[PDB]
């Protein structure tokens, strides 16, 4: 009776509203985190003060690499996440890929440019494929009469990439695959009625005369959106009331794409 | 201090849905027909016979065309809805550009019926939409920002399929690309008034000889079958609730993946 | 023998230099204009001096309204008639008139009619009519008598994804037209007509340091794009080398849609 | 000189039509291929035979694999351009080509085949990108070519996902992600990037597939695609870039 979300990178920010947010709506949450231990222990405790039992925290890095204990490959620490909801609950209703490293991959002007690739491309959209892969494997074999009634995955991917950020190839590139996982999943596991949305953030959560100025750009209120403005619309796609909606992306962006130099 | 939906074609089908969907979130409902006059006036005893005074009944035939008499223009008819709502409960914060001409317009075939056909197809879908939200837009820019509403929201129901076109369709193939530019267009003209503009495009809904329509469900990836009208405009009332808030200029598909398909 | 192109407004900047490269290319052009009689006169006799009977010009408003009733739908068939008057045949169209003015939202009757049929007309409904006057003539063309090469551009927008503000009637009509292209190229393949869209961006361009900022913005070049820039493209789709190409919609823009606030 | 393009999987098919064009048009051209050595060394024969020091071959695999002396992607990739450099002093175009393309099911190793799909759709073109671009980079102004070209091989039809494709799809999504900002970085130096996507080209249950085209009921010819992509690499396509051009008869137009 009570649904189970596994979300990536969830110890702060954006992926954090939407654990919380989860969690409010009486989810059970399991809160994936890499560096963020602390946080992500602080959470939980939290949400299991509100109410027992209900999260659990995971670490993981989702970079295309191996981990030592065979090394590990990204696959299956990918498995391994999705079997820990199932190991605590017994299920696994929502995955929110959330988790994503996000920093400058200038074309112009060391082998931290393979370090690079596994990490953006790995976080961004090869462990999302893996995730989604593991999950829907553990619907399917689920029997029938015994699986959940609404199964959800919510891929964060980014309204402002039609209109690259300049020097973020391998980031951009990275949300492009994103979305085009959310086409293919959605219509490979329409049978198994698992639904796959995208919700692109533009400008969330900024980090002080260039906040202001980045802020100024978003014709819809002048500022960058909080944490809850995006997460409120993770949280509607996973709800029963967007049942008929899949393979589809939802930008949270203020008019912010709809602007030109 | 109840906000106030102007909904247009409210009588059936996903108008009305979507009339009573904001109605159960407290709005009262200005509920807009041209034809369907028994089935609106009997939707709206429905929802005063719920709570007194949260609905009203206007007619509008929003066709590009003028009507009866000198001679009254779709934008005047336009301002008189919105002024319908304004004129009875004091506000209109949320419009609705639901109501929809549908029908064949083969680029190959071979005559009043053509300039009255790109009239209500266009009118409909497109200019009336327009016109409607410039009235909206006029209301609240009238409005004393001490007294404006604090969640002003325009919907544009568009269509999921349209990149996809219809055989023999392309007036209203047309009429709805247009919505989708009045869409990201208003969007951004009005972010400063806080009016969120956007849309939501449906696939099948609320679907011939029976084989056929089990034919066309059939094509849908999610579920095979069209949707439910409740399937629609529960994602219309999100975007109208506080919590949609910073969204704008966005179209959302609710096609149960229909647009991932290829012949 | 020689094939016939129809191009609206034809008189100057862009459309003058469409009807220019289909006539280097060795189309007979007739040069469709409604006001600028005098230039589209001019370039008439330029071209007939080149190559005697190659060139003819016709007169029409394509807004949506009747004129002195001639109703909208009969002046565009009367366009198509014309070329099929003189020369026998119509192998290109390009819906390249537009008219471009402001229709804002707020701020500041007579002027909101006249706008409405003007927008709408010039950029969307007249285009709809002359296809459909253009695809009558194909079909009314025993098979074995039929060109080999039918080619429609309709002249759209690189930009209007990103709204210019104030615009919306423009907005709306291009938006049609990009509707019109999509459904008129799916309607008339079989026709073996194929329709497609070319979207300039900024293209031959108040105080001198406005029109350089407005420039400046351009990724590819930092300016606005020449006329030839422009009908070099539309001239390659209408060659049978882009003989597969149906429905879509080209960007003419050196980046600027890439570009964000 | 005469300009230089380097065609990825130019030895069959698409890749070899490209190469043809580009060549027919005035260029030299490094063909690249993977296992096809004798294609590809027929055909720079066949274009040697034509005009003397017009084309050279370079094997390479372009999955995101260290390969043996370990030679990773970035190393190979660059190479590559080099081997232009170094045979004729310039690279004018590239064309990513090379393509694996098989089906990664959701519902029935997948290492190899994340290597292999990313690799050649994706994580190549780019290092092959940046290559290039260090290269013009490099090259004092006043020596630098006047119509730098680089062209994408996307696919009309992944809006509208094949079943059971979706690390290809993926590797297009992120192909396509490249276009636009190597377009919006790379513009400053004057290289334009655009992308061709095909719909059904030279399909090797052919005549159920190819009925679907609305344009003619046929997959397109190789050359109904090369010549496009020789098109937006000539200087009457020097104002396009950040965009991609579908080849697909109106494939994409369609629903089931
Ligand atoms: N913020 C914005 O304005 C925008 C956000 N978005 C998208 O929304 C999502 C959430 O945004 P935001 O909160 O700002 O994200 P953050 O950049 O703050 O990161 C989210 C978490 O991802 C985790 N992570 C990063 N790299 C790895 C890795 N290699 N392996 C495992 N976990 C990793 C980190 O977990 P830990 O801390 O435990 O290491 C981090 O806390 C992202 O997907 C982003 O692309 C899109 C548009 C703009
Ligand atoms: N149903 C579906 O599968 C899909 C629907 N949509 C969109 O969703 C919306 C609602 O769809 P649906 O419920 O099927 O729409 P309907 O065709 O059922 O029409 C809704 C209402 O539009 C009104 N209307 C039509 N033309 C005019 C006009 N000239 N002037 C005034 N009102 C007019 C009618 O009111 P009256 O009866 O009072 O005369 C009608 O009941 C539309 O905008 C539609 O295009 C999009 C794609 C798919
Ligand atoms: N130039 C640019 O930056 C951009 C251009 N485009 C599109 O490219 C095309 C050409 O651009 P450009 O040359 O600058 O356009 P112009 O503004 O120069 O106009 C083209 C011609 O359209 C004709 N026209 C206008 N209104 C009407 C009408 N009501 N009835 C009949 N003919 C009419 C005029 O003919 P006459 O003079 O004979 O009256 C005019 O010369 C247009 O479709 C435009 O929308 C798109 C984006 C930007
Ligand atoms: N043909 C079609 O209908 C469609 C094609 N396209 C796109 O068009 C482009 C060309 O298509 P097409 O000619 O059919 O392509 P092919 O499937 O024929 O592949 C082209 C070449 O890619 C090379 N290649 C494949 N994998 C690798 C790798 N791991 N490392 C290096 N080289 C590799 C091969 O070289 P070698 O043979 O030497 O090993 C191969 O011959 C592709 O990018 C494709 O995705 C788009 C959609 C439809
Ligand atoms: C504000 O920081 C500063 O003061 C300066 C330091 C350098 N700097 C940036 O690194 C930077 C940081 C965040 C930026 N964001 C705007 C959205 C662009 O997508 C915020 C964003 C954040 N964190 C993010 N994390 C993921 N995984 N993905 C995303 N997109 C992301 N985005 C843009 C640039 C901007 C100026
Ligand atoms: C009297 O009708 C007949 O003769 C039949 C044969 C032809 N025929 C159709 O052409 C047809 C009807 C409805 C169709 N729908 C599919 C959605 C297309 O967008 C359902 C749908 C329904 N009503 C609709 N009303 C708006 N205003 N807009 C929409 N899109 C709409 N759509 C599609 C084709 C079915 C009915
Ligand atoms: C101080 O700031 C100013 O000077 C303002 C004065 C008003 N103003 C303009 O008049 C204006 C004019 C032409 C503009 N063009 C390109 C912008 C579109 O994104 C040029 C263009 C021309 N003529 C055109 N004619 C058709 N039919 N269609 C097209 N698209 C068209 N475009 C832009 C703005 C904007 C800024
Ligand atoms: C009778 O049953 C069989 O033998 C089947 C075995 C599996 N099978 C396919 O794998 C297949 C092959 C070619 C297909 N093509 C249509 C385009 C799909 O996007 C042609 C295409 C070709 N080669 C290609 N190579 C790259 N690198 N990329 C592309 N997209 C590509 N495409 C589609 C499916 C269908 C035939």
């Amino acid at each position: 009776t009570v649904p189970v979300a596994l979300v990536t990178g969830a110890a702060k920010r954006l992926g954090r509203s939407i654990a919380e947010g989860l969690h409010a709506e009486g989810y059970a949450v399991c809160l994936h985190y890499h560096r963020s231990a602390a946080e992500a222990n602080a959470l939980s405790a939290t949400l299991n003060a509100r109410r027992p039992n209900s999260a659990i925290t995971v670490q993981a890095d989702l970079s295309n690499v191996a981990t030592a204990p065979a090394p590990v490959t990204l696959f299956t620490r990918c498995a391994e996440l999705v079997a820990a909801c199932y190991t605590h609950w017994g299920r696994c209703d929502v995955l929110v890929n959330n988790a994503s490293s996000f920093y400058p991959t200038p074309l112009l002007r060391r082998e931290a440019m393979e370090t690079a690739t596994a990490d953006l491309f790995g976080s961004n959209a090869i462990a999302p494929y893996f995730l989604i892969k593991a999950f829907a494997h553990r619907v399917a074999g689920t029997p029938a009469k015994h699986r959940g009634t609404n199964y959800s995955i919510i891929n964060m991917v980014d309204a402002m990439t039609n209109q690259p950020l300049l020097g973020y190839t391998i980031y951009t590139m990275a949300k492009g695959a994103l979305e085009g996982l959310t086409r293919s999943a959605a219509l490979e596991l329409a049978p198994l009625q698992i639904r796959v949305n995208g919700v692109g953030p533009g400008l969330s959560v900024l980090v002080p005369a260039v906040w202001e100025g980045h802020r100024s750009k978003v014709p819809l209120y002048q500022r960058d959106s909080s944490a809850a403005e995006v997460s409120d619309v993770v949280i509607f796609l996973c709800s029963s009331k967007a049942k008929y909606i899949t393979g589809t992306c939802v930008k949270v962006d203020g008019g912010y794409s709809l602007t030109r130099a």
